[PDB]
């Protein structure tokens, strides 16, 4: 209940929440039904709209208008825009050359540079260049600030989860909210965009900006703006609350339009109806800039223009419906559209089964539009799994495709051409980020970078301690002139052991066998020196990774590689080494198919055994350092160790093999030779997180030996491809993944043919950031290279898309 009888008498958008019953004048009123019943009236002035003319020039205020043209309104704070421009001959802020803000120019009683975030719904990364004749202000904030070709969303590519990922740096699983609509069932609650429960506190995760800025005694402007009120109108207020004094004057502030994502939906991304929205958007940022003219803030606010996600073509008639897959249609929930997500319509029925649901979704028909999985199985860099609102089940749609249940949920619900929701490597999904302003460097092109990284800067941006995020702070020092955050690498938490030979043959009893009994004082002290780490410059180019927990493991040197042997784990945490451009392919010989070698640096109780694979006729096992790619016939046996062994099953070995005969060799000749560190990973909960040894779920039969739940790999070379990888001067270039290591290739619909069909394609799907495989291993790569350390984390936040311009 709500005492609508007090009034918002100069109170209009009041920061401070006041408590029901008693009426508010702040922006959610509306929102909550709430509103005192003057604030139409006092608070939402239209009267002779938003611009001056000459006539009004130094007029006789009346406290009716929208806005203001008397002589006194600057003090007031409330001119129109254009105050300045109609009535003082000053030019509008785009039509002035942009010149270098090497300074904030602020006045006095700014303790700081104020942040606006201007946050554009639906604004695709492509708008920035296709849109440019028509948004010129806009264009001058990116021509002559901070920008990126574009910014990468977060999963899934809507709103809320991405504009709450803008303000806490955290991914969506970690936030909870993680889609526009969720079911969380320990709540037993449903949020939707319509309605009330939305706004109930326990949906929201995390810290947002606002909250940081507010605990650390930064005031917040607002951050919602209820749909009713006018974009000019959420300009004015912004500069209202700017012209307040020092003590009560907030320092961050954000300004939405639900634009252009509106049209887009109706229009689609490049629909002619399209440029409208985006000449209304420009006027915008024109009003904005012209408003901080007249104040003198022009430069020294910091200005973000930034995207939530892109827009794709999207129309009802590519719709794939469930009913056309499932016989038990209606026992299911579908959560619809760019996105599947399905649950159990209800909890009493126990023959219920995902096993059953899967396998009708998968590979049905030739064209399918859409790939099923349960959510520990999507791609990691999606990050989408670990929270009990993400249902078991999960379809990825394809780009301009939607999923529905049944036919009549499409046409009793064509009217829309635009959606987004994909995938957020997809392009069209991508968004904008510019910066403009005295914090932000001039004239500068920057990397296109993830959202979960703003958090952090602009906590930088506002002299504020971020609290934890999924951002790597520092990895867009870049961005900035000033205000950088100057991280330390963490501390090896395990220092490595390096065993040398200390056992004998006989002593191990593991069930393997090799033909290698085949037998020279130059060549000895030789191959004793590549046991000693002679040849390990070549195979560890940047420093051996820092272990950042508590652990039992070994250094392995090796003539072709280097490993980093768990004694835990009985199998490398990661293992080095570098293909030249020049390296050759060779097979493994005959009498070396079966063959596994005892590793007389490691005792038998710490070692793997043949005799485990032997019995568990589900699994077997590949190599991490490839017998393909040896330097020679003698330093093959080496990649025949079984310290160099890994569990494998038959399905993923024919993945792995291709990798290791065939894509590793074409990288290096495409690359001018690579740096490969690889390993297993183990995220049985999918946190995200390097398993404990007490949450492993699945060993090799009857063995301590521990089942991966992925693979990587991490391929480094140099920037500058004339130099060769193992022989470069500058900036490096990386790209990574995190492959699944499942029973069956059920993913990949075109599994059945040769494995150039549809190898490679698997492996651009799980395409990773190191940092990624860096949270799944507690290892910290690049500790050694001449690199500066900010430009180090800027790579290893890097994720290689596989998109087209
Ligand atoms: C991305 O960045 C984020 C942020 O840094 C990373 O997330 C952190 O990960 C940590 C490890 O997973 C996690 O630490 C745990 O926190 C527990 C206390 O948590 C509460 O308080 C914090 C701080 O204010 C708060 O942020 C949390 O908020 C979560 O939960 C509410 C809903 O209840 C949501 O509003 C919110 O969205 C958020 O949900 C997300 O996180 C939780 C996990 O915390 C998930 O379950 C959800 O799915 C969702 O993703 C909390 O309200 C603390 O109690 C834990 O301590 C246990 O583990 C330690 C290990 O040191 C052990 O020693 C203890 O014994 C203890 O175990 C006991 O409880 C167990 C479980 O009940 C039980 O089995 C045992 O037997 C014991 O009794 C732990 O320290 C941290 O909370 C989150 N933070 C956030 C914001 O998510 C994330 O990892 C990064 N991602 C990547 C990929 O890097
Ligand atoms: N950084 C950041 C940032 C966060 C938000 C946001 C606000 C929120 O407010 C609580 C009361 C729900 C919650 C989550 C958010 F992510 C935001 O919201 C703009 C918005 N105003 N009006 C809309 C209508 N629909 C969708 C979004 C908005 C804009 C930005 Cl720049
Ligand atoms: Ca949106
Ligand atoms: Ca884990
Ligand atoms: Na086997
Ligand atoms: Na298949
Ligand atoms: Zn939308």
């Amino acid at each position: 209940w709500t005492a609508t009888s007090g009034s918002c008498k100069g109170r209009c958008f009041e920061l401070q929440e006041v408590g029901p019953p008693d009426c508010r004048c702040d922006n959610l009123c509306k929102s909550y039904s709430s509103c005192c019943h003057d604030f139409d009236e006092l608070c939402l002035k239209t009267a002779r709209g938003w611009e001056c003319t000459k006539d009004r020039c130094g007029e006789v205020r009346n406290e009716e208008n929208a806005c203001h043209c008397s002589e006194d309104c600057l003090s007031r704070g409330d001119c129109c825009t254009n105050y300045q421009v109609v009535c003082k001959g000053e030019s509008h802020w785009v039509d002035d050359d942009c010149e270098e803000i090497k300074v904030p120019e602020c006045p006095a009683g700014f303790v700081r540079p104020p942040l606006i975030i201007f946050s554009v719904d639906g604004f695709r990364a492509s708008y920035m260049k296709k849109g440019s004749k028509v948004m010129p202000n806009i264009e001058k904030l990116r021509s002559c600030g901070t920008h990126a070709p574009y910014m990468r969303p977060v999963y899934p590519t809507k709103t809320f989860p991405n504009l709450y990922t803008l303000a806490t740096g955290l991914y969506p699983e970690s936030h909870g909210i993680v889609g526009n609509s969720m079911y969380d069932p320990v709540f037993d609650a449903s949020f939707h965009l319509r309605g009330r429960e939305k706004f109930n506190h326990r949906w929201w995760g995390g810290q947002p900006l606002w909250i940081t800025a507010t605990k650390q005694g930064v005031r917040a402007g607002t951050f919602f703006w209820s749909v009713s009120i006018p974009h000019e109108r959420r300009i004015l207020t912004i500069l209202q609350w700017l012209s307040l004094p020092d003590n009560e004057r907030p320092s961050v502030y954000a300004f939405y339009s639900e634009q252009p994502d509106f049209s887009g939906h109706k229009y689609g991304p490049f629909g002619p109806e399209m440029t409208n929205p985006l000449r209304e958007i420009d006027k915008t940022v024109g009003q904005l800039m012209d408003g901080l003219k007249q104040l003198r803030l022009h430069r020294c606010v910091n200005v973000i223009f930034v995207g939530d996600h892109g827009m794709e073509d999207v129309t009802c008639d590519r719709t794939e419906f469930l009913s056309n897959y499932l016989t038990n249609v209606d026992d299911i929930t579908l959560v619809p559209g760019t996105l599947g997500r399905i649950r159990a319509k209800s909890i009493n029925n126990s023959k219920y089964d995902p096993k059953t649901i899967i396998a009708a979704l998968t590979c049905k028909k030739p064209d399918q539009h859409f790939k099923p999985y349960m959510k520990q199985h999507l791609p990691k860099r999606l990050h989408y799994a670990n929270n009990r609102r993400i249902e078991d089940i999960h379809l990825l749609v394809d780009r301009r495709w939607h999923v529905a249940r049944k036919p009549l949920d499409v046409y009793k619900k064509c009217f829309f051409q635009g959606d987004h929701g994909f995938d957020n490597k997809v392009n069209s999904m991508q968004t904008v980020f510019v910066g403009y302003g005295p914090t932000f460097k001039y004239r500068t092109k920057v990397p296109p970078f993830e959202n979960i990284e703003l958090y952090n800067v602009m906590c930088d941006l506002l002299g504020l301690k971020p609290a934890p995020n999924n951002g790597t702070h520092g990895s867009l020092n870049h961005l900035l002139r000033t205000n950088t955050f100057r991280p330390t690498m963490p501390d090896e938490v395990s220092r490595p052991n390096y065993p040398g030979i200390m056992y004998l043959q006989s002593e191990f009893d593991l069930g393997c066998t090799c033909d290698d009994k085949v037998e020279n004082k130059l060549e000895e002290l030789n191959k004793r020196l590549h046991t000693k780490g002679s040849t390990k410059e070549r195979h560890l180019l940047y420093g051996r990774p820092a272990v950042l927990y508590r652990t039992s493991y070994d250094i392995l040197y090796h003539t072709d590689f280097e490993s980093g042997y768990s004694e835990i784990f009985l199998m490398p945490l990661w293992t080095s080494y570098t293909i030249s451009k020049q390296a050759e392919v060779s097979s493994i010989p005959e009498h070396l198919t079966n063959c596994v070698r005892p590793d007389v640096r490691v005792s038998p109780g710490f070692s793997q055994n043949c005799l485990a694979y032997k019995n568990d006729k589900q699994m077997s096992y590949g190599f991490l350092f490839p017998p393909y790619l040896s330097s020679s016939p003698e330093a093959k046996y080496d990649a025949f160790l079984v310290t160099n062994m890994v569990p494998m099953y038959p399905a993923f070995k024919r993945v792995w093999a291709y990798f290791q005969r065939v894509l590793v060799k074409k990288y290096a000749s495409e690359r001018n030779g690579v740096n490969v560190i690889s390993g297993p990973i183990f995220d049985y909960n999918y946190d995200g997180l390097r398993d404990t040894e007490d949450e492993i779920k699945q060993y090799v039969e009857g063995s301590s030996i521990p089942v991966p739940t992925h693979y990587y790999s991490i391929i480094t070379s140099c920037l500058d491809f004339t130099q060769p990888a193992d022989k470069c001067d500058g900036p490096l270039s990386v790209s990574s993944f995190i492959l699944p290591h499942r029973p069956d290739n059920d993913e990949s619909c075109n599994s059945s043919e040769d494995e150039s069909k549809w190898v490679e394609e698997l492996m651009k799907m799980h395409t990773a950031r190191v940092r990624d495989i860096e949270h799944l291993t507690g290892l910290d790569f690049y500790r050694k290279t001449s690199r500066s350390y900010s430009e180090i984390l800027t790579l290893k936040t890097y994720l290689h898309t596989y998109e087209s311009e």
